[PDB]
């Protein structure tokens, strides 16, 4: 998946395959980061958990909703991602995209928020 | 430095190595969670930058703060590694050393920010 | 666009045409400095965000406020670019608004803060 060869990864899972990494919420936080969304596709389609904590707890809505990545947003939570979590001073993701300030983002949170009220 | 062999790094220095890694500060930040003191002596004794911040703008300092460890910390202020920098939450190292607690640290935590601060 | 042959626009948008660019943030601020105030104006009809940021996060109403200008602070504020957003400098654009001066156009900017704010 890092050098873009999905005819053999899809093959690969097909036979039986799983990603073993360690700092996974840590790893993956550095990617979004990059801001490089062609490569977080990939990794979601291959069942990695988007609500691995960081090195203080953080979800990548953390890193996500701070500085914004509303289009970077929806494939992540196509994976069903809890937004309820809390930061590593406390802060819901929802709350944490609020407060930075977005409005395609607040819809967007909004929209979280209820299908986590409906459950 | 990352097998420990230390006597053979010696004769690299002296050859004229130098140490240059990307997202520096991310390094920082998840070797301190791994509690490697010994490894993280030999970084120092290299001359490492200590100022590299990660994404999150978060020094070494501050994720030491949230640790609340007293021997690491320690070595961190020997390491001299700035006094107080805001974060992407904007709290200070050492208001986060304060708030996190370790009194035994704190105090010696503070005595290091206001020698930082006088110096 | 740049070549003002706005009639070819209405078929490339129902073709479905988008506008995406890189360091977009940047040229919102460009623009304003030369005052092609026509150009600006067709660039909101392809519906482009303009919460877009530069490298010092200087949102194109602060730019505007330090230009001090009054039928472009109209057009903005049809925009909705957000309300009052810290800066590099952690200046609001209100209160850079409010101390470059223009009170026939701070007096307009102020009432949009506020609508923006109770919006």
């Amino acid at each position: 998946i890092k050098n873009g060869n999905d005819r053999v990864a899809a093959l690969l899972v097909k036979e039986g395959a799983t990603l073993n990494i360690e700092n996974a919420g840590t790893f993956l936080c550095t990617v979004v980061a990059k801001g490089d969304s062609d490569f977080l596709k990939r990794l979601l389609s291959n069942g990695i958990d988007p609500n691995s904590k960081d090195y203080d707890h953080r979800t990548p809505l953390h890193v996500a909703a701070s500085e914004g990545f509303y289009v970077l947003a929806i494939q992540l939570v196509e994976a069903s991602a809890n937004v309820l979590a809390k930061d590593r001073w406390g802060n819901t993701p929802l709350d944490e995209a609020l407060g930075c300030g977005n409005k395609m983002l607040i819809k967007l949170l909004e929209d979280a928020k209820n299908s986590q009220i409906s459950s």
